[PDB]
């Protein structure tokens, strides 16, 4: 559970290395993170899984050859703003939601 | 390709593999389903994915060993309702919620 377990990991992406380096005022980049783990008995109660994937897990466990196990995904993420010059060089101010990944859970 | 995307499954689960074989009075199984298939371009922000699973995307083909893909989740999820017995013969019906896969997006 603790260790390999389902969490939120960190990520911090650049728009440099994405290539958008050139049009983009700011930021230059930001904490996007990301979720990955495992999700298998036990399921921590602060990922707060759904009746759902609790009978998924468990039919998972029976019939492991016709059911996938539930997968890691966002529980909460944080939207962000981007100022950048669009393809006319006019300076646009956007703000871009489910950008940042806070926590994560078997859904 | 048009269904090896992420997608809805159907699954069938009958609770006597769970074992409510002798309190439940109906009904005797239920169907719900769940999410499976590749997440990878092309996506769609506004419809069932999310500005971050874009990102995680070209994040993973650039370090496919750093960073996995985003994976395939529940969007909507129903409830279910079932009727049965107490250990005073008293009948009663209650709901379940978030037990059936109606949706599924990428995540």
């Amino acid at each position: 559970k603790r260790l390999k377990a389902c969490r939120k990991h960190e990520l911090y992406v650049s728009f440099q290395d994405l290539g958008w380096q050139d049009w983009i005022i700011a930021p230059k980049g930001y904490a996007a993170n990301y979720c990955d783990g495992e999700c298998s008995f036990p399921l921590n109660a602060h990922m707060n899984a759904t009746n759902h994937a609790i009978v998924q897990t468990l039919v998972h466990l029976m019939n492991p050859e016709y059911v996938p196990k539930p997968c890691c995904a966002p529980t909460k993420l944080n939207a962000i703003s981007v100022l950048y010059f669009d393809d006319n060089s006019n300076v646009i101010l956007k703000k871009y939601r489910n950008m940042v990944v806070r926590a994560c859970g078997c859904h």
